[PDB]
């Protein structure tokens, strides 16, 4: 990398690995477009395996920017509608509750109070039934977000049902395949075993442990590698030759809902370039991010606004991670690491990064 670009990185995650004690870490940035990568530490301290580019890391919730994307296809596709009531796709979710409540709204967070997590009761299809029928709003849908698995893996699910394909042969097929993501999985495959990362929870190794709506909500794993192809193709979706994807793109950056001055898009959020660093800092704790908040609608969307500071945090028990662009400056960061530690260290870390490439 250019020296600048060295200098900065160095001199900004050293101290945070210091300080949040991370086992091991990844980040790349991507600066006019290429991409520079950075590797620390261990994948595995046992074992004594060091962070490589090749790591696979758990991407947590970042995972819901794969989701969104995929819905766009679907959208681009014709399969979808946001628009939709979600019982066009799931005619077994009779109960009256659901009249009023969109595809956009499960995308978004807005159905009206649906849990930040599916119960763990819940394993099966007909549990899951039963818990989305029996489940009572506290909002009319529209008028207050509240960040949530249980909204967007339910999202994800049904924006692939009219492809008959599953969730994970669709995102194979259709996102990861095109867009040469060949190292990232939501089921880890045996011949990638050996670069799968522990995370690190009170000093246990830990894996991510199976869920409902898992693949949709946070299950996705990735390599800093593939993390900057897919930062690459959020900076500029019109060079992706396969036209439905190149569109989702578009969709999945596009403001749906305004709440303080962040705005919601699928998966992906957004807010204004240049940025408030304490908006973004503050604002990504979970204190802020995990709180019900009201929304306006923005009617009709945005299109993607090229200045505007897209991101996305994510964390399962053992990693955290986080990632960032600015389209306008053709300029983004990834972070990943194997242990969850807060959010507003991240985003922090990100800003004085990019603040000075930019
Ligand atoms: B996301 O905000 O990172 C996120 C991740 N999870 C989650 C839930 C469970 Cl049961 N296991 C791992 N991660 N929820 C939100």
């Amino acid at each position: 990398a250019p020296q600048q670009i060295n200098d900065i990185v160095h001199r900004t995650i050293t101290p945070l690995i210091e300080q949040q004690k991370i086992p091991g870490m990844a980040v790349a940035v991507i600066y006019q477009g290429k991409p520079y990568y950075f590797t620390w530490g261990y994948a595995d301290i046992a074992k004594k395996q060091p962070v490589t580019q090749q790591t696979l890391f758990e991407l947590g919730s970042v995972s819901k920017t794969f989701t969104g994307v995929l819905g766009g296809d679907a959208i681009a596709r014709g399969e979808i509608k946001l628009s939709d009531p979600t019982t066009k796709y799931w005619p077994e979710l009779t109960a009256k509750q659901w009249n009023g409540i969109t595809l956009l709204h499960l995308a978004t967070y807005t159905a009206g109070g649906l849990p930040l997590q599916v119960p763990d009761e819940v394993k099966s299809s007909s549990d899951l039934l039963r818990f989305y029928q029996n489940w009572q709003p506290a909002w009319a849908p529209g008028t207050q977000r509240l960040y949530a698995n249980s909204s967007i893996g339910l999202f994800g699910a049904l924006a692939v049902k009219p492809s008959g394909l599953s969730f994970e042969q669709a995102m194979q097929t259709r996102v990861f395949q095109p867009l040469k993501l060949n190292h990232t999985w939501i089921n880890v495959p045996p011949a990638e075993e050996k670069n799968y990362a522990w995370g690190y929870r009170e000093g246990k190794a830990v894996h991510v442990s199976p869920g409902a709506l898992d693949a949709e909500a946070y299950g996705v794993k990735s390599t800093i590698e593939d993390m900057a192809r897919w930062v690459q193709s959020n900076l500029k979706p019109l060079d992706i030759n396969e036209k439905t994807l190149q569109q989702g793109i578009q969709l999945a950056q596009s403001r749906y809902w305004q709440t303080g001055d962040m705005y919601q898009g699928l998966g992906w959020e957004m807010l204004d370039w240049p940025v408030n660093p304490d908006s973004i800092i503050n604002g990504s704790d979970n204190k802020i991010a995990l709180a019900a908040r009201p929304v306006k609608a923005i009617t009709p969307p945005t299109p993607a606004v090229r200045a505007s500071w897209v991101h996305k945090t994510g964390a399962t028990g053992g990693f955290g991670s986080y990632v960032a662009f600015i389209p306008e400056k053709e300029l983004g960061i990834v972070m990943l690491a194997n242990k969850n530690y807060p959010n507003p260290a991240r985003v922090d870390a990100a800003w004085q990064i990019l603040n000075a490439l930019q």
